[PDB]
């Protein structure tokens, strides 16, 4: 069976959101939330965009945060089981148009798979995604949602995610073999693939500073975290009950030339928020009008208070 949901979902304004899903960083390594040993976020930083530094992920592995986040339900009542569609498919059917790029190793894990224009990269530099992310910039509508689904931070081959230009951290772990590293040198690995992605959001709003014909939106965050050595955990997926924060704790990052939205988002950055407000903020920005919208996970809307 596949279900439908939001049955009584519909919709002006010129708009445009830009939706990034991370792949693998961990918040603990974001300097916009106060990380020391390097500046993972030095080009957001003069962008003044709003972090989120209390901001939780729906699972530890991307075969369950990816469907989860984009799922009506949260992360107390997810099920992998359930078949059903998901807030990509109220925006489409509720007439926004909706783009997905994707760049990961692991596909969109059903997410996508309605959307009429998406696309599959080879899953090598995260910068291949400004290519077909620029030509839907020629052809956009009224309202648009562009999602960027980045390799990011992936692992264990952590020093393949980034070109030369963005090695800034040293000495650094190239290879696959973490166990054999430096703690140090594996740790700045981590950090300049988080500068690249950093980089790679600056890009994009440098982009949508060139489209003022528009209300324009960056929303990024991670699906997870990632574990470094740290008590002898590596790489993710650890069950989430027992997992270190290390792979529950995310990174989201807020931008818009709306500043009105720009101050909504700096006033809720501190609350205990998670990849359950996915949902809501996603229909709320483009103002569908349903029931399951829930006005109080909306992270763009007066309401919006923390979880439970
Ligand atoms: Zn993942």
């Amino acid at each position: 069976m596949f279900k439908t949901i939001a049955n009584d979902a519909y919709r002006h304004t010129k708009k445009l959101l830009v939706l990034v899903v991370g792949e693998t960083a961990r918040a603990a390594n974001y300097s916009l939330g106060g990380y020391t040993k390097n500046d993972t976020n030095f080009y957001t930083k003069k962008d003044n965009v709003v972090f989120f530094d209390n901001f939780s992920s729906c699972g530890t592995a991307t075969a369950v945060s990816l469907p989860c986040m984009f799922s009506i339900s949260k992360r107390e009542n997810y099920s992998s089981s359930e078949f059903q569609e998901n807030a990509m498919d109220v925006l489409y059917k509720t007439g926004v148009d909706a783009a997905w790029f994707d760049n990961n190793s692991g596909g969109c894990k059903g997410v996508c798979d309605r959307l009429a224009y998406k696309q599959k990269l080879s899953s090598d530099l995260d910068e291949n995604l400004l290519i077909p992310f620029k030509e839907k910039l020629n052809h956009l509508s009224d309202q648009n949602i562009i999602v960027l689904h980045l390799q990011g931070s992936h692992g264990p081959t952590y020093y393949k995610r980034y070109p030369s230009e963005f090695k800034k951290f040293t000495p650094t772990c190239d290879t696959n073999e973490l166990s054999k590293c430096d703690s140090e040198a594996l740790i700045n690995t981590y950090d300049n693939t988080l500068l690249y992605t950093d980089y790679l959001l600056s890009e994009i709003i440098k982009l949508l500073k060139e489209q003022k014909s528009y209300e324009s939106s960056l929303f990024y965050l991670s699906d997870h975290g990632e574990s470094l050595g740290e008590n002898g955990i590596y790489l993710h997926g650890m069950p989430y009950a027992i997992a270190p924060s290390y792979q529950t704790h995310i990174p989201a990052i807020f931008w818009s030339n709306d500043e009105k939205l720009m101050n909504l988002a700096k006033e809720h950055k501190g609350l205990k928020l998670s990849q359950d407000n996915l949902f809501s903020t996603l229909l709320g920005y483009f103002n569908v009008k349903t029931s399951v919208y829930e006005p109080e996970y909306d992270l763009l809307n007066p309401k919006l208070k923390a979880n439970p």
